[PDB]
This record gives structure tokens, C-alpha cells and sequence, in this order.
């Protein structure tokens, strides 16, 4: 599992992503988007953005990027006991949405790029390392729960 010394690397530097998740959520779903564009398509809320600065002023879009943050920071300060708040997300994402695995392996790597960018001094290897544990502790339960719905990634 993560150690306690990984979680608190985590959680420290998650309470500076809260201080301003708004601004966080807006340059994460940014990058996801302009690195991989086949994840816009799956927003019918957002497929008429098409440039950088038309993403960046869209008020919907921030909104939706706090939605991100938020329900993604429950997740973390459970620190892998995170059953409850899980189960509709898998479920929403696989049947409803759907979202490969594949897309959330990106939006990983786009939470931890702008974490990077904007933390670090406080977002050192040892802090990548211990995110990029609890992204990946994430996937995976995630991947179990469309496994036995039938869509796995
Ligand atoms: C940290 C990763 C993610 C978290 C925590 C997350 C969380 C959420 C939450 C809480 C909602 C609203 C409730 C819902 O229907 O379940 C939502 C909706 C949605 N998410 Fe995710 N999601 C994540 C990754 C993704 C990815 C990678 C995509 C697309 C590439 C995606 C696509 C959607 C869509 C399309 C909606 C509906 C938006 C709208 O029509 O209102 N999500 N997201």
C-alpha cells in the first residue's frame, strides 16, 4: 500500500492544490485536453472549445474543473479506504461516460505536471513518486470496478 510518510507527501502538497482548485482544475483539464484531444470529444459540455484562450476563458469549464479537484480530494484524504466514493465514479465513468483507463492514465500525468509546475518546492521527487502511487491506486481500483461491469478500460 502507501506508507504513512507517502500519504502525508500527498496531503501536503493536495491542501496547497485547495488553496486555489479552481485555478488548478482549469490548467489540468488544459493540458489534458491540448495533449490529447480525443478527451475533449467525450465532453459534449466542451467540444466547441477549440483554442487555448477559448478554454481559458470558459466560466462551465472551471466549474467542472473544481467538480474534478474536489471529488478527486475526497478520494486522497482517505488514504486508500475509499470503497464509498469510488463505486459511483467507476460506475458514471464506465457506463455512462465512457472513459477508458487509458484517459485517466492521462489525466494523471496532467495533475502531476501542473503540480510540478506550480509546487515545486514542496512537489520534490520523493512527492512525485508518492502521487504518482496514489494515481495509480486509483487506476487500479477503478480498473477492477469496469472489470467486472464489462468495459475494463
Ligand atoms: C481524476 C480523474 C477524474 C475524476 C475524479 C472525475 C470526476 C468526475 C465527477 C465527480 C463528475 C460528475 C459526476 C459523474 O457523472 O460522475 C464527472 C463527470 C464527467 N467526467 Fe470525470 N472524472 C475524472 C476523469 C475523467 C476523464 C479522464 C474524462 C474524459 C477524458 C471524464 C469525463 C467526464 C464527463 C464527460 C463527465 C460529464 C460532464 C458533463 O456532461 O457534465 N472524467 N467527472
Amino acid at each position: 500500500v502507501l506508507s504513512e510518510g507517502e500519504w502525508q507527501l500527498v496531503l501536503h502538497v493536495w491542501a496547497k492544490v485547495e488553496a486555489d482548485v479552481a485555478g488548478h482544475g482549469q490548467d489540468i483539464l488544459i493540458r489534458l485536453f491540448k495533449s490529447h484531444p480525443e478527451t475533449l470529444e467525450k465532453f459534449d459540455r466542451f467540444k466547441h472549445l477549440k483554442t487555448e484562450a477559448e478554454m481559458k476563458a470558459s466560466e462551465d469549464l472551471k466549474k467542472h474543473g473544481v467538480t474534478v479537484l474536489t471529488a478527486l480530494g475526497a478520494i486522497l484524504k482517505k488514504k486508500g479506504h475509499h470503497e464509498a466514493e469510488l463505486k459511483p465514479l467507476a460506475q458514471s465513468h464506465a457506463t455512462k461516460h465512457k472513459i477508458p483507463i487509458k484517459y485517466l492514465e492521462f489525466i494523471s500525468e496532467a495533475i502531476i505536471h501542473v503540480l510540478h509546475s506550480r509546487h515545486p518546492g514542496d512537489f520534490g521527487a520523493d512527492a512525485q513518486g508518492a502521487m504518482n502511487k496514489a494515481l495509480e491506486l486509483f487506476r487500479k481500483d477503478i480498473a477492477a470496478k469496469y472489470k467486472e461491469l464489462g468495459y475494463q478500460g
